[PDB]
């Protein structure tokens, strides 16, 4: 959940 | 009154800001369409079109913001986002609107060509003729220019905005009409909000010109750009952008928009 | 407004 | 392209699960 706070809509486009 | 249009050739057109732009910056693609395919027929006929358009701005803010979303942090996406610069915007807008008036100008087979003019590069002597050469030559090859102000690298008391570039311009092609497409069907006395006004077919002074309300532009620089285009030659009508077939019946001699004619104490 | 964040889609934050 | 579409319209939750 952290990461899925810290992280960028792009990012969550990455696996 | 309106009977230049047996001798028009050279005709050179503005389309604002409230004509590219709909709803979120995006493209008015049914009036940007409608425009485009109109000068393309108008192209097709004889005609040397000169177009000068506006509008990269919203686009840019439009990119510039999705970009800005795209790679932001899914929490960071509530804290204060700054405001895209405006000259970053423009370096993207213009970009975008060239590209897509590209495409649609090759689905109708007229060929256009990029022309990017600082306004403060404009008191050079060298480029008093340099631009007169390659529009001439740009003409007689029947390519459509599509002029405006560069705003990605550049540098208040004076405007010296699109509607001056637009008129200077044609003052300098030695052009016939300067149509200025914009939101409103012509001038007003006074805002279009209320039903106290009255649309105006000739602008003569000393019956309208200081008796009505003018108001990055506005109609402001509108009349004052327009006044100065008309002394000089080419005469300028101001109509609306909506309408897709507005070209047609100016230019075919029907009563449409408003005229500021060096000459229209006669009329 | 977090909580509403967290319910929201990249598309709502826009606009 | 559709992987795309999904994840632009999505809840960030959902982003989770
Ligand atoms: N007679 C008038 N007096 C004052 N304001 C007017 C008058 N007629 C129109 N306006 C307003 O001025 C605005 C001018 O828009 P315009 O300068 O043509 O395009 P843009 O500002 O988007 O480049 C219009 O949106 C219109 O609402
Ligand atoms: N590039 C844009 C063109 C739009 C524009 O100039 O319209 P105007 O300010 O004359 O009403 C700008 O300089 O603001």
């Amino acid at each position: 959940y952290r990461q899925l706070v810290n992280s960028s809509f792009a990012d969550l486009q990455k696996p």
